[PDB]
């Protein structure tokens, strides 16, 4: 159907969970989905579709970086008529009050990428998670009674950031953590009148290096339950 | 105490409602507050402090534009130890599905200003409303059962915008409305570990010109009730 | 007539003096004008019209910041057919040779705002005061024999500037003082084929904190006399 | 060893061929390498090491987009002491004289990404392929007598580019094709005093949609032979 | 003494007239100066020093473009202790009310160059002509009773400008003419606490192609007389 | 024919050597060309045309800075139908491994100028030397067996660069040397489907100040021989 997806319209559920690691997407499909069927493996992206509590749901990788997830997200909303994309993954803690293993729900994401400036006439576009998705994630967290931090994330184009002062600047402004996709995903959902959200588990702290399964499984529960609520 | 505020630490409540029009702030103080006392009138800004349902609450103008509200907000959090600032005002509808008189609660705000780039090492800072404030405003709206749209706002530096194509671009990305302060306010609250939010009543539509009291009074109810919840 | 002015075409003189503080504009009208009539008080802006030495002259506030004065200036030239706007106000000294209470006449103004880049295809627009106005102000100063410094001003978007190194940079380039409107005003006058100028009294020094009436009254004399010459 | 590579120093040859598609990297290892051993499969990246004509050589995926290849390239030069990285892949023709199936050797690559501006004090960094690698690729092409076009490439952050006019602009300046990694790879090699190059096979034309194996196999021959020459 | 000047401190007068064409500088020295002595001809720049009405005065070329004049101006103020530099040359009319042969005195100059952003922390630096020099030029013009237009100039980096819409934009904002040095010269004078100005004769109109000696000779009279007044 | 060239179509050879110093261009014409005829001296640019080993070849100055060479290069390709321009000149060493008197052949050039961003929709244009010219220069160097370094150059707009940290940054990225024209020349050749290259002799080192004829004569041999090969 597309240069990066061999599936056809209807193969994907209207709600899709995505993570950078394709092997993690495969694990998620085998671990949490019932009757998961591989619907797309172009570039080994591991796109699956099955059901959770009877409802259709797909999971697929999106690679690392805004350019990568921008390709997959745009194709899913445009061609496969997907309605909701929830990003599930790992991130690096920034704020001194955030620690490894904490679960973070992004309200929005800042970025050092030029993509949003390109689509927004060189102005400041606030990559904001869909309010419905943020709410579904927070309610899911409250119902499961799993502690989760809600706030700003930062999508970097440079995992190995040359600008070492940025880290402290983000701590002063209280950005919760860093990942590499949210800022790209959110605006695309807006353009297609669709929805997007993101929830991550802190795998380490960037201002000081600091069981990882429990945290990840708890994050998956929140995302899966929230997907149902949506 | 400051170049723009004659009041002293303690004269302002920890929660302050602000609007551009100083006369509107005076009206609000006389209409909704009990025992409102003028605590600051430097530059005729009309800063008052009284009580709503027994709780301390201040109201004051903030002028028009990011530079203006940036001065007032920073002084309130820094010098007067204010904790929460809720922006109450009017705005211009952008999205074709938004109409005059609708009430909009901003999740975040984009901008064509350079202020956030200056404070964020020339990167994209997502001016995001504090999640607690957004929630308090939405719950207040739900409890009062007053229809309100939640989404992106845009803080322009140019009321009379030379870039006429921006309007349609914002409609495609579904920005709800335009005002001139939010994008400046939100990051300042972050820096001071405090909170900020914004709720506005659409006074007109920019893509086509289209009782205004009811809408405004309903907005005030939401802001006042939300202030109590915070 | 406009969203920020209730007056009608003809209520304003062709020459208007403006200052940020609306109460200062009211004081000026009561102190220096004869038969001052309030012609606009939307948002408590205090717009008056009277006569000085028999000639029609209006005074009104313009709020703080480029966005604010940009709204008022554009409406005055476009709708009220105003020809000359002279900004009268206070400013913060930058240059080490400039001291508190000195009077400064701006030849032009730099800025950290993005407004001029937006209107000038992202290039460098030199916000320049109208040569006629600069001359009228300098001649008025020479005739009244009141010492005044002539040179570059800087219109900041951030009263509380995070970039602390900018201050010394401006001292090296000899910017005289800092305010928050000139850079926005000047280009608008150009666009409407009209005129604009600015004169300020230093209220303090930003590189080191350092009767204020005499200085202000002397500045008013220069502006008023220059208004007549124009 | 690294967050994206489980291999240890010495597992990778000093020369590594990389392509976006991990499955293509696996195919390449099984098709052109002798005794290929999987040395890294974190995130299913398919990193292999074997020999070509007796010489050690590794092949691995790098995902799509500058951020992705930037992570892998930096780790390979820094941690695994790799000396040469040759990017092998597909691209979209821009120039009207370039057609589908043509083989292109990049001298350099332009980009709409902000990464190089971030590492080069906001100036223009010319992402240039290492002259030794360009020469090795061209000589390999000449020796194998396989027609190949040499010139500028463009690394986009947006596969689906909103700026539709850019395509014709690039045709006027004669950019040969578009991909999504080169501009990021080249500067990293420079920083580590190492080498990088890129060769691609045109899979389609962006200005007009237009056996694909022969072209790909011919490209692999050029890259493999050039790797030996280096 | 410098990489571009063989003269020594004292060989240049404190006031120097400069034009792009070195042959024009030689002509000027032979035509208007008494006892002109060649003090610098590195790169055939034709730097001379003589006297006008008994006062020491030097004339020299400065090449075309901001980078070129930036080298010469900085060396003159820094090494040769020059105090005043008056740029004398030709320019292309922009404003519809300006015609070929008109004489223009620049109050300031805009630019599409990045030089001033580099020296001014990426903000808007208003390249402003020294008020003393502007005044001396205007008074000289008034005393000689030679009509001259005073206003904004534009220093382009592109004689052949790809951005064809800029011309009309500058007409709307009333830029008088275009040249290629002023915007670079003015800030340098500021940095050295020295002075600079510019006066040009329109050689053609860019919005429509339209004796040239009289105009040039009249311009020289104004510059020479103004040099004496300074 | 043009505002900067009095010659007519056909007066210039299809291959032109250019250097900043017009006197150097005259020397080159008298020293290496047979029957050199002055074909253009507007602004004393010293444009000559003669023959080298029987083949037509022109030499002319281009002033200092991108704006200057941009004027001359564009006119030569557009009006005089020139096909190849080889820049011959001096430069300042950056890389610690490069020393005074070394000969450098630019593969490409970075810049702090805004010119390429203006012509390339504000993106990163890689000012790349034509591969044919780079090859001709390197082969000429190999045949004459004259040691020459091949790599990145940097075209600065500021000979006297305020950003003192840039020098070390360029050393880390291994830019070979600094000049002031290449980045402007290369893109123009691309636009006209023509060719351009650059070769320079290091006259000094910018990170530490460090017979100059031999080096220059060797550079001329390489350029002249390469011109024949093209
Ligand atoms: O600290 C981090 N910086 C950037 N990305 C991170 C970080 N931690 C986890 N990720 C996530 O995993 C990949 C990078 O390894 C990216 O896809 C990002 O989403
Ligand atoms: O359409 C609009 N554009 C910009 N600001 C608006 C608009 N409508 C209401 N406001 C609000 O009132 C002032 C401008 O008149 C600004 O303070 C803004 O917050
Ligand atoms: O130091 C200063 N920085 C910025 N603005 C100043 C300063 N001093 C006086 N003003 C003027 O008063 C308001 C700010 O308080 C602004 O309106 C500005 O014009
Ligand atoms: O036309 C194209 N635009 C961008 N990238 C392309 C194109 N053709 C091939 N690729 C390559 O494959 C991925 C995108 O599908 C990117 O990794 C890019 O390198
Ligand atoms: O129309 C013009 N655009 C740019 N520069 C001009 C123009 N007219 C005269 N000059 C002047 O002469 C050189 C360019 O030929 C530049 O030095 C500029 O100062
Ligand atoms: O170190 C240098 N920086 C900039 N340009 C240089 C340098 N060395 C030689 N040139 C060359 O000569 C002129 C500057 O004097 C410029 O034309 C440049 O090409």
């Amino acid at each position: 159907a597309t240069p990066h997806n061999s599936a056809q319209v209807g193969d994907f559920a209207e709600t899709v969970l995505m993570c950078g690691d394709p092997l993690r997407a495969k694990l998620i499909a085998e671990t949490y989905l019932e009757n998961p069927k591989l619907v797309n493996n172009v570039r080994g992206i591991q796109g699956y579709t099955g059901t959770y509590k009877g409802k259709p749901i797909s999971v697929m990788g999106h690679g690392m970086g805004l350019p990568s997830i921008c390709i997959y997200a745009e194709e899913l909303y445009s061609t496969y008529k997907v309605k909701t994309i929830i990003r599930v993954g790992t991130c690096g803690a920034i704020d001194m009050d955030i620690h490894t293993r904490d679960i973070v729900i992004f309200t929005s994401a800042g970025t050092n990428s030029k993509i949003n400036r390109i689509r927004f006439m060189d102005h400041d576009y606030p990559a904001t998670a869909s309010f419905d998705v943020v709410c579904a994630l927070v309610d899911a967290a409250k119902e499961l009674n799993i502690p989760a931090k809600v706030g700003k994330g930062f999508s970097t184009d440079l995992f190995y950031n040359p600008q070492t002062e940025l880290a402290q600047l983000m701590n002063k402004f209280h950005f919760l953590a860093v990942e590499m996709e949210s800022a790209g995903l959110f605006p695309i959902a807006d353009l297609y009148g669709a929805r997007a959200g993101c929830i991550c588990t802190v795998s380490d702290h960037i201002l000081h290096h600091e069981e990882r399964q429990n945290s990840f499984q708890n994050m998956m529960k929140i995302a899966l339950e929230a997907a149902i609520k949506l």
